[PDB]
Protein backbone atom coordinates (compact mmCIF):
# COMPACT_ATOMS: atom_id res chain seq x y z
CA UNK A 1 0.00 0.00 0.00
CA UNK A 2 0.75 3.75 -0.82
CA UNK A 3 -0.42 5.50 2.43
CA UNK A 4 -2.63 5.05 5.50
CA UNK A 5 -5.66 3.60 5.39
CA UNK A 6 -7.55 6.61 6.96
CA UNK A 7 -6.58 8.56 3.63
CA UNK A 8 -9.29 5.93 2.35
CA UNK A 9 -12.03 7.32 4.35
CA UNK A 10 -15.07 9.40 2.75
CA UNK A 11 -14.79 12.75 3.46
CA UNK A 12 -16.90 13.91 7.12
CA UNK A 13 -17.47 17.34 7.47
CA UNK A 14 -18.23 16.29 11.33
CA UNK A 15 -21.33 17.80 13.46
CA UNK A 16 -20.32 21.41 13.48
CA UNK A 17 -22.32 23.72 10.98
CA UNK A 18 -19.62 23.77 7.90
CA UNK A 19 -17.77 27.02 7.93
CA UNK A 20 -14.15 26.42 7.15
CA UNK A 21 -11.90 25.27 4.46
CA UNK A 22 -9.85 22.21 4.82
CA UNK A 23 -8.43 19.10 2.37
CA UNK A 24 -9.26 15.46 2.78
CA UNK A 25 -7.19 12.85 -0.18
CA UNK A 26 -9.97 11.05 -2.39
CA UNK A 27 -8.27 7.79 -3.35
CA UNK A 28 -11.30 7.12 -6.33
CA UNK A 29 -9.58 10.42 -7.99
CA UNK A 30 -6.25 10.65 -6.92
CA UNK A 31 -5.67 13.56 -5.12
CA UNK A 32 -6.35 16.36 -2.18
CA UNK A 33 -9.50 18.05 -2.68
CA UNK A 34 -10.34 20.91 -1.21
CA UNK A 35 -14.32 20.57 1.21
CA UNK A 36 -15.81 22.73 3.90
CA UNK A 37 -15.50 21.53 7.40
CA UNK A 38 -17.22 21.81 10.60
CA UNK A 39 -14.07 22.06 13.03
CA UNK A 40 -14.84 20.00 15.54
CA UNK A 41 -14.55 15.89 15.42
CA UNK A 42 -14.74 14.21 11.52
CA UNK A 43 -12.03 11.69 10.94
CA UNK A 44 -8.28 11.41 10.23
CA UNK A 45 -8.97 12.05 6.26
CA UNK A 46 -8.64 15.90 7.21
CA UNK A 47 -5.78 18.49 6.20
CA UNK A 48 -4.86 22.09 6.87
CA UNK A 49 -3.68 22.87 3.69
CA UNK A 50 -3.60 20.44 0.17
CA UNK A 51 0.35 20.15 0.53
CA UNK A 52 -0.36 18.36 3.96
CA UNK A 53 -2.78 16.24 2.71
CA UNK A 54 -0.33 15.13 0.02
CA UNK A 55 2.61 14.32 2.32
CA UNK A 56 0.65 12.18 3.99
CA UNK A 57 -1.50 10.38 1.43
CA UNK A 58 0.65 10.27 -1.40
CA UNK B 1 -29.00 24.51 -17.03
CA UNK B 2 -26.78 21.64 -16.59
CA UNK B 3 -27.91 20.73 -13.53
CA UNK B 4 -30.40 22.19 -10.19
CA UNK B 5 -28.01 25.33 -8.57
CA UNK B 6 -28.22 22.65 -4.94
CA UNK B 7 -25.29 20.15 -6.68
CA UNK B 8 -22.89 23.52 -5.39
CA UNK B 9 -23.70 23.05 -2.07
CA UNK B 10 -20.74 21.84 0.19
CA UNK B 11 -20.44 18.48 1.37
CA UNK B 12 -22.68 18.05 4.86
CA UNK B 13 -22.47 15.63 7.19
CA UNK B 14 -24.98 16.95 9.31
CA UNK B 15 -25.03 16.87 13.28
CA UNK B 16 -26.24 13.34 13.77
CA UNK B 17 -23.86 10.24 14.07
CA UNK B 18 -25.71 7.32 11.97
CA UNK B 19 -22.34 7.30 9.77
CA UNK B 20 -23.59 6.60 5.69
CA UNK B 21 -21.65 6.54 3.18
CA UNK B 22 -23.06 9.04 0.74
CA UNK B 23 -22.50 10.87 -2.73
CA UNK B 24 -22.14 14.67 -3.17
CA UNK B 25 -21.56 16.79 -6.38
CA UNK B 26 -18.18 18.21 -6.92
CA UNK B 27 -18.69 20.93 -8.56
CA UNK B 28 -15.15 21.75 -8.89
CA UNK B 29 -14.00 18.10 -10.43
CA UNK B 30 -17.50 17.70 -11.98
CA UNK B 31 -18.05 14.37 -10.31
CA UNK B 32 -19.71 12.54 -7.98
CA UNK B 33 -17.76 11.94 -4.64
CA UNK B 34 -18.31 9.91 -1.74
CA UNK B 35 -18.55 11.72 2.13
CA UNK B 36 -20.28 10.16 4.93
CA UNK B 37 -23.47 11.81 5.53
CA UNK B 38 -24.68 11.47 9.74
CA UNK B 39 -28.76 10.60 8.98
CA UNK B 40 -29.71 14.12 9.10
CA UNK B 41 -30.17 17.54 8.78
CA UNK B 42 -27.70 18.41 5.88
CA UNK B 43 -28.60 19.49 2.38
CA UNK B 44 -30.17 18.77 -0.63
CA UNK B 45 -26.27 17.39 -2.55
CA UNK B 46 -26.97 14.06 -0.95
CA UNK B 47 -26.82 10.77 -2.62
CA UNK B 48 -27.64 7.55 -1.69
CA UNK B 49 -25.56 5.97 -4.65
CA UNK B 50 -23.09 7.28 -6.79
CA UNK B 51 -25.44 6.85 -9.84
CA UNK B 52 -28.27 8.83 -8.10
CA UNK B 53 -25.71 11.51 -7.65
CA UNK B 54 -24.90 11.26 -11.69
CA UNK B 55 -28.50 10.96 -12.88
CA UNK B 56 -29.72 13.56 -10.74
CA UNK B 57 -25.99 16.43 -10.82
CA UNK B 58 -25.06 15.22 -14.17
CA UNK C 1 1.61 -4.68 2.61
CA UNK C 2 -2.12 -4.37 2.37
CA UNK C 3 -4.46 -2.36 4.28
CA UNK C 4 -5.36 -3.42 7.72
CA UNK C 5 -9.65 -2.91 7.19
CA UNK C 6 -8.63 -6.10 5.27
CA UNK C 7 -8.32 -7.82 8.50
CA UNK C 8 -11.56 -6.61 9.90
CA UNK C 9 -14.89 -9.01 10.22
CA UNK C 10 -17.38 -8.36 7.82
CA UNK C 11 -20.34 -6.16 9.44
CA UNK C 12 -23.61 -5.48 8.30
CA UNK C 13 -24.22 -2.78 10.53
CA UNK C 14 -27.58 -1.74 12.36
CA UNK C 15 -28.95 0.25 8.69
CA UNK C 16 -32.28 -1.97 7.53
CA UNK C 17 -31.86 -1.20 3.40
CA UNK C 18 -29.26 -3.31 1.09
CA UNK C 19 -26.18 -2.91 -0.24
CA UNK C 20 -24.89 -6.21 -1.85
CA UNK C 21 -21.38 -5.98 -0.89
CA UNK C 22 -18.03 -8.43 -0.86
CA UNK C 23 -15.25 -8.18 2.07
CA UNK C 24 -11.88 -10.06 2.78
CA UNK C 25 -11.61 -13.04 4.64
CA UNK C 26 -8.56 -13.60 5.67
CA UNK C 27 -8.66 -17.80 6.33
CA UNK C 28 -10.73 -18.60 3.09
CA UNK C 29 -7.84 -16.00 1.56
CA UNK C 30 -10.78 -15.07 -0.40
CA UNK C 31 -13.55 -12.01 -1.08
CA UNK C 32 -16.95 -13.06 -0.07
CA UNK C 33 -20.71 -11.94 -0.36
CA UNK C 34 -22.22 -10.38 2.21
CA UNK C 35 -24.76 -7.55 2.94
CA UNK C 36 -24.12 -4.13 3.98
CA UNK C 37 -27.40 -2.12 5.74
CA UNK C 38 -26.22 1.04 4.72
CA UNK C 39 -24.73 2.71 7.65
CA UNK C 40 -21.61 2.06 10.48
CA UNK C 41 -19.75 -1.33 9.19
CA UNK C 42 -16.35 -0.72 8.35
CA UNK C 43 -14.09 -0.40 5.84
CA UNK C 44 -13.52 -3.90 4.97
CA UNK C 45 -16.17 -3.74 2.40
CA UNK C 46 -16.90 -3.49 -1.30
CA UNK C 47 -19.38 -2.83 -4.45
CA UNK C 48 -17.38 -5.63 -6.52
CA UNK C 49 -15.40 -9.10 -5.75
CA UNK C 50 -12.77 -7.43 -8.24
CA UNK C 51 -11.91 -4.37 -6.20
CA UNK C 52 -12.16 -6.03 -3.10
CA UNK C 53 -9.41 -8.50 -4.30
CA UNK C 54 -7.30 -6.07 -5.78
CA UNK C 55 -7.38 -4.18 -2.29
CA UNK C 56 -7.04 -6.95 -0.02
CA UNK C 57 -6.05 -9.82 -1.34
CA UNK C 58 -1.94 -11.23 -1.45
Amino acid sequence: KDRPDFCELPADTGPCRVRFPSFYYNPDEKKCLEFIYGGCEGNANNFITKEECESTCA
